[PDB]
């Protein structure tokens, strides 16, 4: 408005002063934050997300309660490196059988070990161990291998797959399977050698990565413990740094391509960093706000938002081609789009904050702060453009393509001419999207406790494939893991979406085991829990309470509940009082617990969560039946993973609803005349769901990362649609028909093209830079981009649908 125009004139008058007032702020923020704390440093690679679903609290509580109270025959602790049935390892095994190349590679690794990660021992052996008894020789003839294979097969009696005297060799085989009957060949070689013994330090790990690159007979996979976590940290460091740098480069390239701005555009990128600085600053005061993925989404979001802003500025410059006053008016029009984008981002933050996840919450905060930062950036960017106008050059690229804009215009025209046809195509795509959500199915599960895939690093990727080949070689060192207990210490988690330990010592509502009431209550618990857990199988059937009453009735003694509890605690004859129990030791008190095995533990939570839910209901009914109904947290280790998945699903849904709120807020910010962009926003959301489904087409499993990506994507898509939205809004009054839609699409097409290029660049740079560390994020970004472009072409058909029939 007038005052807004006045601020614009204030900026125009301060084409340099205004810019300084922001660039300096960025610098100061960078310094203060750097000095105050080392925010860029990340404590851990793991997300550690807290589900917060009435069960996550119980789990955290159980955790807290428990916490309250010949030569070189290296063991498993020594970092093992096994390569089996691989093209690289295959060459090694074939040459080992012929020229003994594998043995030489192992020796070379030992030589590298002497330098670092080396009393020091030469090397553990799997294949060299067999012939080692006869003699240690790098020659490695075939006759020795044949004899070794014969003894390996002779060891079928002890383990089906002399021979007993080679006990150490037998252990070697245990470590290296599928090399006896199959033989020492390219087929499942399973190196399994220990170059370093008991070495989880980071420096040996770094050397291990290079060693894994066959820099020191080709070895495919190697492993390291403890050192693996350090490697993952290094992965987050180097890989994310590279992808981010590439992102900045692409953004700069795009800026020059669109606006041919060599300093102001660069200043926009620097402004993105400034924004990150502001976010970091404000967040630090309110909380730690640290998460690796938070940084990843931060860089991605910044790239996209800044891209949008630059797109806005460029659109204004194109419309420009008093002049400063009209420039200001264009600044206002674009400011609307900037505001729309910011709205999308902020609501995205709201989505990630609704579901409290140690990871999702941080991403949300970074997004929100960076978003408001992007708004101030929308201002500064405008100032940057103003300065560009104030000065061209030091004191030159024509940047013009023949009929390119016209070519896009014609593309918009063709899309518009077949308004009915394109509309049908989009609707069909929407139907296909919903179908995908149905079939194969929206819900997905992770294949393990930590994550379905938890190795983004290449060397770590080899280590993961090694983990699988190890599962083949060595048995995974699953069974049921339920454990009902006495109570809950703190149902409320660490205050406000904060990853922390709310309490250290347990707590429970003061309840006493009334001799007649409690014993029978525990007995009933044992009976029903027997019907659910025992399942006619032998596994921790005895209950710390019923067994106690039994031992007491057998001992016949020496207010029965208190005395009996005291006697049992004093005695604890069987299984040391069932291992952990009576955690209420601060004062003489009796606590209860029970490790059960009702159902098998499954990595996937499709049914594992079904079982946890069934058990949850059974426990709920049991608690209902109990007369004192004293709260007891019946948590299970598996219940935690199931909850993580449940929370991920809850977050996705809450995010979608939040997206509904985003669309509503957008139209509320962009719809005062007759009609509303809600129809369009809904179409966009459908496109977002379509993108999610497309990710499924990419087989991206449903995981925390997948969730965060779905959120950021909802944002990117909303911004894409925002342009067309504001346009249709403005054009309806002017022509109210396919003609208005044509012109609106004409102006929109430019924005669409720019945003498309921006997203494509960010996604491409990020996905290739990291081999699965953040590749899922880049792929998701690309998916969002594709769905966005599709939705872009369909955006205008939406307007057509808005036109009266």
């Amino acid at each position: 408005k007038t005052v807004m125009q006045r601020y614009a004139h204030f900026l125009a008058h301060h084409p340099f002063l205004i810019l300084t007032l922001t660039f300096c702020a960025n610098i100061v923020l960078l310094l203060v934050i750097v000095c105050t704390d080392s925010l860029p440093a990340f404590d851990d690679p793991q997300a550690g997300f807290e589900p917060r679903g009435s069960l996550i609290n119980q789990r955290a509580q159980a955790w807290r309660n428990f916490l309250e109270r010949f030569f070189c025959s290296r063991p498993l602790l020594g970092h093992a490196k096994l390569i089996l049935r691989r093209k690289d390892a295959g060459n090694l095994l074939n040459l080992e059988g012929i020229r003994e190349l594998c043995q030489l590679d192992a020796d070379i690794r030992r030589l590298d070990e002497f330098q670092s990660c080396s009393g020091r021992l030469c090397r553990t052996w799997n294949l060299p161990n067999y012939v080692a008894v006869l003699a240690g020789k790098t020659s490695c003839h075939q006759l020795e291998e044949h004899d070794i294979r014969n003894v390996l097969n002779l060891t079928a009696t002890c383990l089906p797959f002399i021979k007993d005297s080679s006990i150490y060799h037998l252990l070697y085989f245990i470590s290296d399977k599928e090399s006896r009957e199959t033989g020492y060949s390219s087929m499942k070689h399973t190196l399994a050698v220990l170059p370093v013994w008991s070495s989880p330090a980071a420096l040996p790990l770094y050397r291990a990565l290079q060693w894994g690159n066959f820099t020191r007979p080709i070895q495919v996979i190697g492993m390291e413990m403890g050192l693996g976590d350090r490697l993952f940290n290094t992965a987050l460091l180097e890989d994310t740094l590279y992808v981010g740098v590439a992102a900045g480069v692409v953004v700069v390239v795009l800026w020059l391509y669109t606006g041919s701005l060599f300093v102001t555009l660069m200043n926009l990128m620097a402004i993105f960093f400034s924004l990150v600085v502001s976010y970091f600053l404000y967040v630090f005061v309110f909380r730690l706000t640290f998460f690796p993925f938070m940084n990843l989404l931060t860089c991605v979001i910044i790239v996209a938002i800044g891209a949008d802003a630059l797109v806005i500025f460029a659109r204004l410059w194109h419309l420009a081609k008093r002049f400063e006053k009209v420039v200001h008016a264009t600044f206002r029009h674009a400011a609307q789009a900037i505001l729309v984008s910011s709205l999308t981002a902020s609501a995205a933050l709201f989505s990630d904050i609704v579901n409290p996840i140690i990871a999702i919450r941080c991403f949300s905060i970074f997004a929100g702060l960076t978003v408001l930062v992007h708004l101030f950036f929308a201002v500064t960017w405008m100032p940057a453009c103003f300065v560009v106008a104030d000065k061209w050059g030091s004191s030159r690229q024509y940047c013009d393509y023949f009929r390119i804009f016209f070519e896009k215009l014609l593309p918009c025209l063709v899309i518009r001419l077949k308004w009915m046809w394109m509309a049908s195509f989009v609707l069909l795509t929407v139907g296909a999207c919903v179908v995908v959500f149905v079939f194969p199915g929206l819900q997905l599960a992770s294949g393990r406790t930590f994550s379905l895939w938890n190795s983004g690093h290449p060397s770590e990727q080899y280590r993961l494939l090694k983990d699988r080949f190890a599962f083949e070689e060595n048995r995974n060192l699953e069974k049921v893991s339920l454990h009902f207990v006495w109570g809950v210490l703190a149902l409320n988690q660490a205050a406000l979406l904060d990853p922390t330990d709310t309490g250290i010592t347990t707590m429970d509502g003061r309840f006493n085991m009334s001799d007649p009431l409690s014993q029978i209550w525990m007995l009933k618990f044992c009976a029903d829990l027997r019907q659910q857990t025992f399942f006619d199988n032998s596994t921790q059937s005895d209950n710390a309470c019923y067994f106690d009453s039994f031992m007491l009735w057998m001992e016949t003694g020496a207010a029965t509940f208190i005395r009996c509890v005291h006697t049992f605690s004093n005695s604890f004859p069987q299984a040391k009082h069932f291992g952990p129990n009576f955690n209420s030791l601060h004062q003489i008190d009796s606590f209860v617990l029970r490790l059960q095995t009702s159902q098998l533990f499954s990595h996937s939570y499709t049914a594992m969560q079904q079982l946890h839910q069934h058990v949850d209901q059974w426990f709920t009914a049991a608690l209902r039946t109990a007369p004192p109904s004293l709260q007891g947290a019946w948590f299970t280790g598996d219940f935690a993973f199931f909850d993580l998945q449940q929370s991920l699903i809850s977050g996705t849904a809450l995010s979608l609803i939040v997206s509904l709120f985003v669309a509503f807020l957008v139209l509320f910010f962009t719809t005062l005349n007759v009609g509303v962009s809600l129809i369009a926003i809904t179409v966009i959301a459908g496109i977002m769901l379509a993108t999610t489904a497309a990710l499924v087409l990419m087989e991206w499993q449903l995981s925390v990362f997948e969730s965060t990506i779905i959120g950021l994507a909802i944002g990117l898509s909303v911004d894409f649609t925002l342009h067309y939205a504001v346009s249709y809004c403005c054009a309806e009054s002017y022509e109210e028909r396919e003609l208005k839609t044509n012109i609106v699409i004409s102006e929109m097409a430019s924005c669409v093209t720019m945003s498309a290029v921006t997203t494509f660049l960010a996604g491409a740079l990020m996905i290739p830079s990291d081999i699965l560390f953040y590749r899922q994020l880049g792929l998701f970004i690309i998916t969002v981009t594709a769905i966005s472009l599709l939705y872009a072409t369909i955006f205008l058909p939406a307007c057509l649908a808005v036109l009266g029939p």
